[PDB]
């Protein structure tokens, strides 16, 4: 009754495993030194297959080397056996790691991996690699306990269902994270449906005929316009907020979506263009609640939950 039960929706990659991270930051139990080691495999993992895929890249590419005599090392990453059981499951030892940091870490001082990585709209580069590879002084300590922020930037895909519950002022809140569906939709009070909205440029992997905003927008439209949700918040958070803002400099949202009408390389404009294209796809109404996220900026979401809640409850109650 007092439970609020909010689910979160959105594409993969959009940010939903790092939103629920946050809000066991912010209003849970931070992870324990137990906790946080569990994410130290990960971490090795994102970096190295980041490397990997860098290496892989600047070859590719025809980008020359920084200094030739990295070839050994790039040839050392590129024999990583990825197919291997732990590193299949997206999981690198300590010892592992430790045999490949000293290759890595030469590998990301060249000037032509450096290249390779100023290239990275070529090809596809996971968003914690560079946060990592700055890192790897901290990394590298042999007893290494991830901290929060690395935490929040490690990248796991979600294959099955995660939840986190928690309380704020004795109001208790379920949150429930289906991966990016119509046995969660019980009892719900509000859906949190996340957007990567710098991925406007891009198209899907697994089909290069969909732009991943296309994508996003047809999974929107399925829950928006559902009977079922007609008496829940449903509060669209455009995320990768800080990745949006540096694309915008550099591309324009006008080539991928025909009805841009503005400056595409103002932020603001091209915000207010994705938020008419998520009301859009609503077909009985009109406010679309929504909130501009980083979600991996902990500051920025704890005033982006402070306002969800308010909201949540406003509604909820009335
Ligand atoms: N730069 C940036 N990275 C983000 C943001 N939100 C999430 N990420 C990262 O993007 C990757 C995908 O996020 P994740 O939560 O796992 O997406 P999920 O598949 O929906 O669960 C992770 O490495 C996150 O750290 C953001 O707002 N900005």
């Amino acid at each position: 009754a007092r439970l609020v039960k909010i689910l979160l929706l959105g594409a993969g990659e959009s940010g939903k495993s790092t939103f629920l991270k946050q809000m066991r930051i912010i209003h849970g139990q931070d992870f324990d030194q137990r906790a946080r080691e569990e994410f130290r495999p990960t971490i090795y993992s994102n970096v190295i297959k980041g490397m990997r895929v860098l290496v892989d890249a600047r070859e590719k590419l025809h980008i020359p080397w920084g200094d030739n005599k990295n070839q050994l090392h790039g040839d050392k990453l590129m024999a990583f056996d990825t197919r291997a059981p732990m590193a299949a499951q997206g999981m690198v030892e300590t010892r592992v790691f430790l045999q490949y940091l000293p290759a890595i870490r030469a590998l990301w001082e060249d000037s032509g991996i450096q290249n390779a990585y100023d290239r990275r709209r070529e090809f596809q580069l996971g968003e914690s690699v560079k946060y990592f590879l700055d890192n790897l002084d901290k990394l590298g300590v042999p007893d290494y306990i991830p901290s929060q922020q690395d935490i929040l930037l490690a990248r796991r895909p979600t294959k099955g269902i995660h939840e986190y519950d928690f309380e704020i002022k004795n109001v208790p809140f379920k949150m429930v994270d289906v991966g990016g569906w119509f046995e969660c939709f019980d009892s719900v009070t509000s859906i949190l449906f996340l957007v990567s909205s710098s991925e406007f440029d891009q198209v899907l992997m697994e089909d290069r005929q969909t732009n991943r905003l296309t994508e996003s927008l047809n999974i929107f439209e399925t829950i928006v316009n559902n009977r079922v949700f007609s008496n829940v918040s449903i509060i669209l958070f455009l995320n990768k907020t800080d990745l949006l803002e540096e694309k915008v400099q550099v591309v324009s949202i006008k080539d991928y979506f025909l009805e841009f009408e503005g400056d595409p390389h103002c932020l603001r404009d091209v915000q207010k263009f994705l938020v008419e294209c998520f009301r859009g796809k609503r077909r009985d109404q009109q406010p679309l609640y929504h909130h501009f996220t980083t979600a991996i900026n902990t500051e920025n979401i704890r005033l982006v939950f402070r306002d969800v809640k308010d909201t949540i409850l406003h509604d909820n109650l009335k």
